[PDB]
RNA sequence: GCUCGCGAUGCUGAGGGCUCUGAUAGCUACG
RNA sequence: CGUAGCAUCAGAGCCCCCCAGCAUCGCGAGC
């Protein structure tokens, strides 16, 4: 009921589990089967009374190359922790609309207006990420197993494999370094059979630890937001996790003025979670506070089982962003740059988020850790 | 509704024969057959139930009327003279023929070179029957030469994407056909060429070439989403490493030979764009155009990744604004079809070699895609030097008054090419059409590569 | 300490095949 | 009113084949 780091971790684990149970008919629903669960919890104080479960999700798979959407209707990455961040973005958009509904609703929105233009979180509002296991890539690859009291730390931390950017590789096991032989995916290349490379969860969480979790579109309204803590339900290796999350790019420099290399609390839970039996389900559930029920997405297609777009896809998010843009006065924008109303350009209007991304990519390259691998440029050239 | 189930309700006593299996892992291919009302049908797929469902598809479509029609899966018919059969049946015939001949050249798909990502081929039609179609050439490959291996003297291939190799081996077929006409007064009836009223030669009537590619060609014809089938036509260049393409920016300088080893790479055009180019200046190239009138593909069959709207854009529609073309040149609008038993995607690395074979060769030639030369470092039969040698042989034989464009004592490859006045003018109009459509400059590779001579 | 080459034992998303079980939509046959 | 037999999903069991990294250990070499 109080908040020192271990009981905070145990509390967020408790909360995400319990919310998941409520949404799955006390874990009796067919959509309770999972190999990885992840969740976001918001805190407003030292009291579990004030702590609320912002989102929950599951999933261990990414999209098949054939199913990338040139309209932003599919989910590329259904690892449970990626999905939980996207559900958090739905919550952030909803809180912006709650804010500017009327001057009486504004006091219940988590945002205020900011001295530097745009909007920011109100004080002592924090976000905690929970994952039932360690994130693929640098935080996991070297030790995919529960730790032991006997020699817990890494015996070879100076190997060049340590810290490397690594891609999930379509149809292959493992997470693969960005070998210096090629770095450009092409849309036609991938449809043909080049395997879709998707940066590992450890790398995405490092990137969120530089540019914030709110993405580029939301940064046009809101100052960057960062996870206060990362809590792992099993497979917690501290040296590996802290390497993966921030310590490998401490060489980053020249970040634009609100951005920083965030170093959230990392922690495991008291009673580590149990490896779930059975095959891993091919679906991913997701829930954001203020939803009546879970949404279930087929991870390999990026869409629900009837083929509808997720409330979490590029296109739905873009639509949320436009709803808010329409209600935001021109003077209150964090960027007055004008860009056409296509997903890719609208993102380019986040000039200093883009600059931050550049410093990130440079830090990895200078560090010898490889060049970040992006999606085919055609992925984001769509309109509403 | 599921085809196997519908056919079971129709003819409940179903025996499906399992015709054995090919490949392993993702390159698995099963074939499943059934006999309905006396006729014998086939289906191909990665897994038995898909092969079975496609056999049942052939069944219900052949014995009864068609099936589901997604719409992008249905095909643009050609510009005029809808000659050769139903579009789908011609498509499936062509794809079977190329796939068969590839089997023949690879000891029924067992040889080490049978493993491939893209298979392409050219098939010649001479009548309305599909009995006397004939495979002219067969090729594979999805890689290009590295600039470290380009030749100042014409001994290396630049581009080994399957369809490009297919066209060049076609050119070998065309030199052979002219040599056939010339070397004996009687072999003219056997040839595909005849003398042209405008001078030079032209193809005999109803001789058509059909291009087959196991996938939509790289570049603009592939920039779309296969499962949302309901988008701007830029030019693109192949990238330094691996398959696929990126669009060109019009403001980048044209290449100069040493300076594109020092700086920006020696970029090569995407297959979608090269095939639009072929739809304007024809497939025979410039040298052959000194001897022959322009030749055009009549069909383009895609063994997978077919979508009618985007293929149409990439092949002709995106330069429908071209005008002022030389005599005999046109914007060719061929048939665009997919096939019934479409190929599955095989995620994985593309092989490093390119197989090529023309009708008349006795065995495949295996080229290292990255060196543009064969297994033993020799120049292939397709490189610029060898083709110019064929062309010079043919120039030694044509009387000077039969040349469609006058040239005497040819010495330099580039000079001989420049002699093709009208072809170079059609090339100029194609480049103009692309620029004025807002789609980009053609990346002309440095012409110092063509400053060489036979001896 | 690392890197490179060779070797060994394991670890960690695809494809394929076969068997069982429940539904759902069918289709026959018989009393 | 039942039983038997002849596409979908959904779950379970037994196999085969990848994947390109990673761990641990050996051998040779270089820094
Ligand atoms: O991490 P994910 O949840 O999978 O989504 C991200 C996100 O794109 P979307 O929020 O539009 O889906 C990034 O965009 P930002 O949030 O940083 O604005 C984008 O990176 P870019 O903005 O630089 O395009 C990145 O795509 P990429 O992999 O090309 O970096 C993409 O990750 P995935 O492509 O793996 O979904
Ligand atoms: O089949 P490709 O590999 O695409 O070869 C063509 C062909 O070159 P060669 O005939 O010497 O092999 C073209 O020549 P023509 O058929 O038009 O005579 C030439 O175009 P030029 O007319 O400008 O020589 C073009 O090169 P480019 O892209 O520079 O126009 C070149 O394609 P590659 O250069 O990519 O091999
Ligand atoms: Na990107
Ligand atoms: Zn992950
Ligand atoms: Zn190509």
């Amino acid at each position: 009921q109080l908040h020192l780091p271990q009981v905070l971790a145990d509390a967020v684990s408790r909360l995400v589990l319990g919310k998941f149970g409520d949404l799955t008919d006390n874990f009796s629903s067919p959509h309770a089967r999972r190999k990885v669960l992840a969740g976001v919890v918001m805190t407003t104080g030292t009291d579990v009374k004030d702590a609320k479960v912002i989102s929950v999700s599951t999933g261990t798979k990414c999209i098949n190359g054939e199913y990338m959407s040139d309209r932003g209707l599919a989910l590329n990455d259904c690892h449970a922790e990626i999905i939980s961040r996207r559900s958090l973005l739905r919550f952030l958009y909803t809180q912006l609309e709650l804010y500017l509904n009327n001057k009486d609703d504004q006091k219940r929105s988590i945002f205020q207006k900011s001295e530097r233009g745009g909007f920011r979180l109100k004080e002592n509002v924090q976000f905690h990420l929970y994952i039932s296991t360690s994130p693929c890539g640098d935080a996991r690859i070297f030790s995919p197993h529960e730790p032991i009291l006997e020699e817990p730390a890494d015996r070879h931390p100076n190997r060049k494999a340590r810290g490397q950017l690594r891609t999930k590789i379509e149809s292959g096991q493992g997470t693969i370094p960005v070998r210096s032989n090629a770095s450009i995916q092409t849309w036609d290349g991938v449809l043909q059979g080049e395997r879709l490379l998707t940066m590992s969860c450890s790398d995405k969480i490092a990137r969120w630890n530089v540019v914030g979790i709110q993405g580029s579109l939301l940064s046009i309204f809101v100052e960057p937001i960062y996870f206060s803590s990362i809590i792992l339900g099993s497979l917690y290796h501290g040296d590996h996790l802290s390497r993966a999350m921030y310590q490998r790019i401490s060489n980053i420099e020249d970040l634009p003025p609100l951005y920083t290399l965030n170093k959230p609390l990392l922690s495991g839970i008291s009673n580590a979670e149990a490896r779930q039996p059975g095959k891993a389900p091919n679906f991913s559930v997701n829930w954001t506070v203020g939803d009546s029920a879970i949404e279930v997405i087929n991870a390999t297609t990026g869409k629900d089982e009837l083929g509808r777009a997720s409330r979490l896809c590029k296109h739905a998010l873009y639509c949320r962003w436009m709803r808010v843009h329409g209600k935001v006065p021109s003077h209150l924008l964090r960027s007055k740059i004008t860009k056409p109303n296509v997903y890719h350009e609208s993102k380019l209007a986040a000039k200093e988020y883009q600059a931050a991304k550049a410093r990130l990519f440079t830090a990895f390259i200078k560090a010898g850790l490889g060049a970040w691998v992006e999606k085919p440029t055609e992925q984001d050239q769509f309109s509403l």
